[PDB]
């Protein structure tokens, strides 16, 4: 039970198959006896020895949705007489809903994993928002009760879909410094909201409770808010839609986040959130708003051919002008909010001044349009910067575990390599030997792959695709050189057509 | 044998299968019993009564050719030790080779066709270049003999791939008048030549080609220049390419095109040309070119997510400045060659006008970007502008077949409905319901279908796909107002995978 198979190990397939069964069981009733047959054929797989991922193993594990929505359809005509079409359409419904529940009430817990190199330890750590609390009770209105929200269920009004706050941090003379900590979310539209204004509602909701989960970023701001005095709140939002709709509505998916973050920073308007204080009473509290929201697309269907580039740049345009002030020259000075904390004279100011000067240089050649060996080129640059001039940086993507692990990943990467007290790199460069090496233990030692196994019933990650024509690879092969590590963080990700 | 399936007839299959397994039994000698197996099996389906295509027909068709080569992959194994991966691919191109040959050596013949609608008789006619001769030989250097060359000999360096000239006429008082001739012929360069330097001589000599057809289209200049007289040409080429390099190297093909033109029509050159005169002889003529060379891409690469537009329209600028002058206003004057033609006040001049005015209001508008109903709305008009001011038109694709016969019916249409003393429809407007009827009598009763089966075995057209996401059709199904008409147009032509 012990020979893993190169790719898909049996274990990983081995819960898969239970997964899906328990929800076909919930829908029908578990009285079925075909369920209970491949239900003991499965038993009986439980105790075999492992084995590589035999193709009849893998198209088994890849059709077993299909059978299983053919055999609800099977049962729902025999109970009641319907068509084909409505039956299939009525049985992938149900199938999806029943799924949705079933991922939703599992609990959700911290994730914690340690990394080691060259003498250093680092601790990287995922805080799920039924985790982030103060007394007994999680801090958000509707109370999360140690359940969370997944990133299918596209229904949701009350609840941002998948948010975690991490951090990593690093173990220095017998305590624990802070390096980095942000905020990683789904995005903030529910999708198949018909009506437009429930549509618009939900967005506000959900981008309330991503401010909530910021403001919780930083004691010192939460203990004063609590205090019954106003609070101003910098936020730096960074979107990773590529904003056309001709493939996948993730056009309109933007507009509407964009709309939220409007409508909740106009001018001289402030902010009410509700807070579950230290005794479990809801309490209000005052906010001053500022956010700044950025949108790049990192796709194939982004860098290759090119989709939605001048619809994002008209946001990131008004986005950098509030950043960086109303001269973008790279040998200028820097202004708005880097101006402002450079104002005070910290003793951080190399690493502000060599990032703004970098994110000017790529906005000026406009490097973001193209992925020079790296295509996070600019979306990760913004989340350090943020950091930095102590904003509070968040990112998204259409689910929030894909795109947004790997940006995960790609922070994560530059931070350690940084806090080696050396320089940043240039941009549009590839990783050099030590670098592959960081990059290569952060992938597979960062809490991704439980984030996905959670969300999802598998480890993966979609953005390793691989596509036939060779020209519209995104080029990974090269900064993790490894094969083997390619192909594993590439997990059960293909097999998860849903 | 008579039971006409809905799509794909027995009998159009029947010719496909003796057409490739005579090029399997020309490749290994007739000697085989195995391919004497399914051709006797194959001889027993010829008796056999016609069908409707069943799935298994279409399947056992449209799989032929992959057993074909493997079973030649097999042969070459057994006589010769070879691995797989060299045995494979020498075999398919042997396979090709042998393809090619066999399709070059069939004769190649004029095609005539009647057309009737409201009391006019119209004809089209379809003129072959192994046709065009003066005495008793055809006029092109490198004689053709009767044969041809086909849109996959990608390696000929002597010989234009698939040139016809294309004419449709009225008769009228017992009299034929001419309404429009043209010359469609495939891309001007060799693909697969690697050396840069016999690519451009070979596109030069195509390019050759091309006008000799166009000089035999004038029978007036055709005698001049054989009488010693230096003689001037004006030509309009029409090209149909997408110009981009993502997907299938048609970049690449657009410049060699481009630099061809330019080399023949270097300022103050003049060109050389050899004919054979009435008496067998090659002789020497001399022409004195003007070449306006044009691109629009009429895919949906081109259309729907858009490739390649920047590149053309730095051509087309210079093409339309040539053209029409250095204003291109819709309400100013024309110039260039239409001022000029419009200098002698012909009694042409209101279709002329029309024309020029609409095809600068497209150009304003950048209505050939989308396809507003009917892709082909400035390729169109740019050809029927050519022939009125006598000039000659010339169109091309990549292989001269489906692209050209999908604009020559949309020619045809037009100049029939002209004909009847109306005026032009207006640009991106669906065809009403008499506009309706002519186009589907032209497209079954024009001559493509018969060059489509001459120039590969099976008749159809690549142009007709109905892709899955239903944003990326190009709307043929509303221009062409019929079901069966439409699934008629597209016949055999997703069997032929080669």
């Amino acid at each position: 039970q012990h020979q893993k198979a190169s790719n898909h190990s049996l274990h990983n397939l081995y819960n898969l198959q239970r997964d899906l069964l328990t929800v076909a069981a919930t829908v029908l009733g578990k009285q079925d006896p075909v369920l209970t047959s491949m239900a003991n054929q499965m038993e009986l797989a439980k105790v075999k020895a492992d084995r590589p991922a035999t193709k009849q193993e893998e198209a088994a594990a890849k059709a077993l949705k299909k059978n299983l929505i053919e055999l609800i359809a099977a049962r729902t005509q025999q109970q009641d007489g319907l068509p084909a079409k409505e039956a299939h359409r009525f049985a992938a419904v149900a199938f999806r809903d029943a799924q949705v529940k079933q991922l939703n009430n599992q609990p959700w817990q911290t994730i914690k994993n340690t990394l080691t190199h060259n003498g250093h330890h680092y601790t990287n750590t995922q805080l799920p928002a039924a985790e982030m609390k103060i007394g007994a009770k999680d801090i958000f209105p509707s109370a999360y009760e140690g359940k969370g929200v997944c990133s299918w269920d596209t229904k949701n009004i009350h609840h941002a879909n998948n948010l975690w706050m991490s951090t990593v941090s690093v173990h220095e003379d017998g305590k624990d410094k802070t390096l980095f900590c942000g905020i990683r979310h789904g995005v903030l539209s529910p999708y198949h909201e018909k009506d437009p204004l429930l549509r618009h509602v939900g967005a506000e909701n959900k981008a309330k409770e991503v401010l909530t989960a910021a403001l919780f970023s930083k004691p010192e701001l939460l203990n004063k808010a609590l205090a019954g005095e106003a609070v101003s709140l910098k936020l730096v939002s960074v979107g990773l839609l590529t904003a056309s709709n001709i493939f996948g509505k993730e056009g309109t998916m933007v507009e509407d986040q964009m709309r939220a973050w409007q409508s909740l920073t106009q001018p001289g308007k402030m902010i009410h959130l509700k807070i579950r204080n230290k005794d479990g009473d809801l309490q209000t509290v005052k906010i001053k708003p500022d956010v700044a929201a950025f949108n790049v697309g990192v796709n194939e269907l982004a860098l290759k051919l090119g989709f939605g580039l001048k619809a994002s740049d008209s946001y990131n345009a008004e986005a950098l002008h509030q950043l960086l002030g109303n001269d973008l020259r790279p040998e200028a000075r820097p202004g708005g909010w880097v101006g402002e904390w450079l104002a005070q004279y910290p003793d951080n100011y190399e690493v502000v001044n060599t990032l703004a000067r970098q994110i000017k240089d790529i906005w000026k050649n406009n490097q973001h349009h193209k992925d020079g060996g790296e295509p996070y080129k600019l979306a990760q640059r913004l989340a350090m910067l943020a950091h930095e001039i102590d904003a509070v940086p968040a990112w998204n993507c259409k689910s929030g575990k894909d795109r947004t692990g790997m940006m995960d990943s790609e922070i994560k990467r530059e931070i350690i390599s940084l806090h080696q007290t050396h320089m940043l790199s240039a941009p549009g460069s590839l990783p050099d030997s030590g670098g592959q090496k960081i990059f290569q233990k952060v992938l597979l030692n960062s809490g991704n792959l439980e984030i996905q196994k959670q969300n999802t019933g598998g480890a993966g990650n979609k953005v390793m695709k691989n596509l036939s024509p060779e020209v519209l690879n995104l080029s990974y092969q090269k900064r993790v050189g490894d094969e083997n590590i390619w192909q594993s963080v590439k997990g059960i990700s293909s097999l998860i057509t849903s």
